[PDB]
């Protein structure tokens, strides 16, 4: 397969223009996309180890759900210029998904949605990030799930008691700032999520929101092994993971 | 029968309000007179809900945060704020803070951080004067133990590279592990001890060698606000309590 | 007469004057309250939510509080002086305050329509595209449109007679502060006499340069006159004791 | 006798530039040469189309306003402002003005205003020099009766609050009477006199305790313009006329 | 058969051939310097540039009516010294209208950049950018021939980037005045192999190089008065009015 | 055996970082490693994709240009920059830039036009050191003369008006050439030598009555960087080659 195709086929399960705006998606590094790609990798971040360790294991096409920069640059020195000068000189294509991979159909907020099975389960925001619904069974259970499935000693913010058949709200990666909290205070019992910080934690306690952070890291990467199953059932192509 | 003017004098000679950052929301918080006389003074590090049903519950006259009330401006009343002011209007509850004036001062949190470390040589952070970072005269292990016995029981390390003894120590009372913070530390010390770690600092810390400690948000302001408590009462003639430590 | 629910009356208010037609940034609806199942006994009207119509309040015993003017057109993050003077009045006494500011400017028989219909204008239309104003023909003598005014607004109207105004002319009105210099400069494209409030030096200059006759009956009067309409309306409606406290 | 530049210079002595509030469009409105000889100098608070038409018909070569020509810059000439330039290019009819640097100026319009209340220990009211405050020594009745044989026979009194003998009296000569002003100026006085004031000022005054005396933007600035006429007829040999007072 | 019309009617025509909603956003197109518009105009005068000189000629030579391309001011003023002064003063004294059609004829139907697309008889030509501007299509030749007619109906010594070699039949994109700015020069390297246009500077020349787009620097004044002389036929042979042209 | 390092320190000393105007990307633009040993330097105007290129082929190890590589930040890596980046980085040649602040810093790019005109009493023509303006001691027949000779064989000249002896000229190396430029120098110069003349510049200098002479960007630039790299060979021991002049 040539890159343009493995991009083609990505952009057809989570098309870009479901990104939100601003969002950096798309082509991170590259320069002819007609190269037959040789192997793919598959990570959460464009680290530095991750990107040594695509070299190290001949990966010519790199694939991440967060963009190399979110914020422009026009130097390239110390970290970028180490990551850059690998991908480059070893003419390893980067390419990224993230909020529409977030977003689309089976990605990563659908995959959270099935794994607790929510009832009647709807976007969280208006652009399509996150899932809400009903959780049928008890807080325990939830709990135990979360625990064997995402994170074993996720922070439970315990800002109430919560009743069976609650509405469950789940969010990949970081949906735990202060204004997510305000919004889905409103619309659910229970935030499943990642990244809690102090001033969100007060919060949630003030409304009365049950928050649970099963970390940014480990909610996203619950979705991403199952879109790299997904690769892997439906390309002829070498996949490995790199930083999961 | 101090007034609660006093109070705020005596305060703001520790903690003057022109060291505050920019834009930082420092001072009376709510109140109208300032003459009115304070029998028990409250001290929180978050003017929460619970911390100011609590001060009404004990009968605090005057309740002293880190934290402002709001951040972002506001032109409505309902919720949670329309709680929180009713419950200090009724009262007549006097709220004030010291925010980042307390972290900046002399003996302030930060400088309680350095002090607990014994940093030699301390030097302020950042240009605006928030955090420390000097020399730890010991091994990192040596470090860690303190910060266990007298900060946080657990805290998260990102060990990024190894940590030779007599290193370059930032410490930064309350929320310092922002991206930002991180590229800027990273060229100025070894370890970093601070708060409230997400994913993508970590991430970047890796890429940087910087080894950061988060002992949290709370637990690096609480260490220097429970001396600020202790400087209060021993100072003051006063009723003095703490709300949320 | 009976009690009503707080969120009956503000439903039924929202009805008359949707809160979508108010213009971008207008900081309408709830000001100040929590609970809205609270039981209404009294409801007080006001155009400004001022610190002596609030002690009215307290006194009178209202419980509802609305106003045509918002609390606070810019956000505050210290509740100080007189925002706290206030404030503590109304949550002491858990009274509501709500506002319907250019939603009751613009709605259907609203503070603008009530002026249009004082002076009949013929084929009356919104003044600017946001539905703010009216305009159409005033159909008599300048004359007949003064006493109008007089009878009916304000006594002693400050004119700017830029220029002669011949009968069966074109006649704007804006319900309260509608004379600011940019729309002295819109509505002198638009209008041969403009009535509104707060006029100043530099849009009086502005009128006279402009030949645009302009006609200050105050914001205060020219709001009032409606305000007083949306009462008879809300009194004829409601079986609650209604009464207005700076008017 | 006087060319437009040496009557320019004399003004900027007086007034000088840099003392204009930042953005203020001070100076050359409406020239090119300055080497023009003048023999006719006409002063008014605004630069009207009205008063324009007057200079041309008087005869005057140097209008000096008050008020700039225009405040927001435009790229269009028709309407209002072509008959403006019209009047003035046609007749090389030079249009200058001097602005927020004559409001604040050493006896200037608010020193004008300082002087005929023989304010006590005058003060700048505000930090950029606008306005001045100080004693009145005298009552209110006594401040109100100079206020009507002075500048204006009915002036707007909002009675927000009793004025005691002695009580201070901020001055800010034309439009002064803005919301952020009445605020600022509550903190500072008992009785503000300035100009325009509106609906939403006179509320706010009156939730203050701040009495508000507006005697019109026109009044209070051409009493001080007056004076300034006269300073000029007294230095400079030249005919000078007014042309809206 | 030659008479006087009325500004307002001159106008109106100018405005159906080039109506002002094809201008770009915030363009300073229509009336610049003008008041009453039933003026009675015996002599229609059109320049590229509401200079000084060409007041100065249109008051020399009695024209009641100043066209313009550009527009007098693109940054707003609000002081009246020194050469605005001096333009202002002659228009104002002796009542002169002065109008501008700016980017609305370079974009409406045989505007300027029609003008330039028709004299290269360019192949199944397309507005250059979504906003109209500019034209590009495919030019049925070789290099050479395009350059000839370069030389012989817009400007003799163009200057020629040539970034690459240039086979025949090629994309050619043309935009009348300034076309050459760096942000253009990336955005038609994508859409055309040559670029003509007006006012190259030297970042420009580098960019050009480094993404082989061919560019003609033509010149500005040229690339705009090759159509803004068909623009001036067109007024003269349909109204029976006097028109003269002012630079050019 | 010199390092990076100290060719920039021995560049900075010349050419002080803080001299260069506000948002001007001078100093590092792609390098790590600055304790790498430097064989060859290269001095160019541009950093072009064929500059770099020919860098490469050299075996220049440290690429000096006039000119950053980008002036607006990207955040996506494709096409040129990916082609230019990827030579650079995988040959480890350091880039490395002086822009304004070579223009500004004694005996740089505008102080090299006003020596080689001998410029009598220079001064800078801009508040921020950009350009220098003095009396040209000489007919302007003379001053195209040197230009010719030295400069630039054919310069584009708009000859606004007749110049008499003794003129007074400013110089800018680079793009001087921009509208507001034209009007702020024929304010201060009779003649103004720069580069990248443009359609409404010149349309402007002819209403003015400002001479102006397009000597190009390319050679009022590349006049002076001869004269730095001149000054590089006599002080440095170390290979230095010009790769687009
Ligand atoms: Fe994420
Ligand atoms: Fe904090
Ligand atoms: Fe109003
Ligand atoms: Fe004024
Ligand atoms: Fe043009
Ligand atoms: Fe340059």
């Amino acid at each position: 397969m040539k890159a343009k195709e493995i991009i083609e086929f990505i952009e057809t399960f989570a098309p870009k223009d479901l990104a939100i705006e601003g969002d950096n998606i798309g082509l991170q590094v590259g320069d002819n996309l007609d190269k037959e790609i040789k192997k793919l990798g598959i990570a959460l971040d464009p680290s530095l180890s991750v990107i040594k360790k695509a070299e190290k294991e001949g990966v010519d096409f790199l694939f991440t759900h967060h963009p190399l920069l979110k914020d422009p640059i026009r130097n390239f020195t110390g970290v970028i210029y180490k990551k850059l000068k690998i991908l480059m000189e070893n003419d390893i294509i980067l390419y990224s998904a993230h909020t529409n991979l977030d977003i689309c159909k089976n990605g990563l907020n659908d995959a959270l949605a099935e794994l607790y099975n929510l009832e009647n389960p709807k976007p969280l925001y208006d652009n399509g990030l996150g899932r809400v619904g009903i959780f049928k069974g008890s807080f325990e259970e939830f709990l135990e799930i979360t625990k064997k499935y995402i994170h074993k000693n996720p922070i439970v913010v315990k800002s109430k008691e919560v009743d069976d058949n609650f509405k469950l709200a789940v969010l990949s990666g970081y949906g735990l700032s202060q204004s997510s909290i305000k919004y889905v205070a409103e619309k659910a019992d229970v935030y499943l999520s990642g990244d809690l910080t102090h001033h969100s934690k007060i919060l949630a306690e003030e409304l009365g929101l049950v928050v649970v952070d099963a970390t940014h890291y480990s909610t996203e990467v619950f979705g991403l092994k199952k879109f790299k199953e997904f690769l892997s059932s439906n390309l002829d192509l070498e996949i490995i993971s790199l930083d999961f």
